[PDB]
């Protein structure tokens, strides 16, 4: 009772005279599954003998692929980005030597206990996905699914995770979407005593079944901090090279 | 412009008669048009 | 894609044994068109010779039928009340004499100019409904329609007509619904000079085609002010008579 509830004989045609061109040019190499399914360095883990970085033989690497400029700029072409990842860990000595050392990679999802020591009880990995591999073995390759609570990963989060007043002490929470932090990637030398080899674990990550949504401008400034679009303000460089004059090349 | 091109509208059943704005309604009301004085000494 | 958008052999039967009674008792006299279609005094207009009430031979009686207790209590049994009215004006001398005097009743709806004098130009009544009648004639009877902008007249308006902050100076606007004030009822003696007779115009009003909606408690206190439920607080009387004791009559 309411009723209100391939060139042929701007497509090259309107500008010049054209011949017929049979364009047998495949577009399959410009897809996301072609542009992004290439493993790039997203993490390097140092396990030295005398250094103060990870002196106890264990390390907790927070999963943040924005630590290296190449893959960060590749994935940051978009905001929303849903994919499965092929994670490869190339463990080696800092001199490149392949030493007979056994390591334990362990995926520690958010909420799972980060190991506080090399001999921590979190290394029993009764539920956590963990990889046991020697350095003499080929690099450990694992298929990582799309694990975000969101429908896509989000390299740019214009907002704050929590409510309440956002002071300068809580300003670091800006842009930190917890749909993207997926816990830590924990590495140890499997043993009670300290490993006799300095070790470097290089994480190489290849994304498969890639879906990306919203293209943004690329990164024309030097990256400074992970998960942060901060740029050197006093040294802003142009997007490309310059010219002495505009009438010349 | 019939209320549609300016706002969002609901359906209104306008049972509003226009019979009182006709000339036979606005003008068929007797009004003073003349006063005639017939005094004794004026 | 959402799918969310007459006694026979408590009706006298469960308490006593009953015989069959053919109840040929009509209910037609308890209808609104029977209880309310009886003309009652709703207005008295004084046009004296030497008094200061209406000494100039004209009077502007604001249409307010809550001035006399009988009809006010009758209509105030309900809040919302839509009817057409049969208005009768019995003009007479204050001694009851029928004098050869010609009067002009004039209905002045809201917005129409209230006459400021007996010889006002508002008495030309080119659009206003007006009655010309002598006192020797029978009382002037006119059929008044349902003229409210509302769907019913409203003897109780729990609210204010205007917006803004309602101070004690604007407290008299409480209960004054402008759907009920329908201008003034203007009476004059038709002539340039003062009428030689003191005159009393008694307004008797009978409502026809009555529709009333919401029954309230009746008026058990003495009325004091028109369109106002005010009562004498220091002299509140009970609804009925009293008893010396409850075990006796
Ligand atoms: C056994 C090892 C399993 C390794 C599991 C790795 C989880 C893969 C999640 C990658 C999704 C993006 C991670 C974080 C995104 C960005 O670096 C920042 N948070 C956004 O700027
Ligand atoms: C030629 C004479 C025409 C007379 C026209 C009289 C208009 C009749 C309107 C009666 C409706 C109610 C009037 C006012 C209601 C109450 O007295 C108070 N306003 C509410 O308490």
């Amino acid at each position: 009772r309411v009723a209100d509830m391939n060139t042929q004989v701007t497509s090259d045609e309107s500008m010049i005279e054209t011949r017929c061109v049979l364009n047998s040019h495949s577009t399959a190499e410009t897809t996301l599954d072609s542009f992004f399914s290439r493993a790039g360095l997203v993490g390097e883990i140092d396990l030295p003998l005398e250094g103060t970085t990870n002196p106890n033989g264990y390390a907790n690497w927070d999963i943040d692929i924005t630590g290296y400029a190449q893959m960060r700029r590749k994935v940051e072409l978009f905001t929303y980005m849903r994919f499965d990842a092929e994670f490869t860990f190339v463990a080696c000595t800092p001199t490149g030597q392949v030493v007979p050392q056994l390591l334990q990679y362990m995926f520690v999802p958010p909420g799972a206990p980060k190991p506080e020591s090399r001999e921590s009880l979190a290394w029993q990995t009764a539920t956590n996905p963990s990889v046991f591999v020697k350095l003499t073995d080929p690099p450990a390759q694992v298929s990582v699914p799309f694990m975000s609570p969101a429908s896509a990963y989000q390299w740019f989060y214009d907002g704050y995770p929590t409510f309440g007043e956002h002071k300068q002490e809580k300003d670091l929470e800006y842009g930190a979407c917890p749909n993207n932090m997926m816990g830590t990637f924990s590495v140890r030398t499997v043993g009670s005593s300290k490993s006799k080899y300095a070790l470097v674990v290089r994480i190489y990550m290849r994304m498969k079944h890639v879906r990306a949504w919203i293209p943004r401008p690329m990164r024309n400034q030097n990256y400074l901090f992970k998960a942060n679009p901060n740029y050197a303000g006093d040294s802003i460089k142009p997007t490309g090279t310059s010219r002495n004059a505009i009438t010349t090349l």
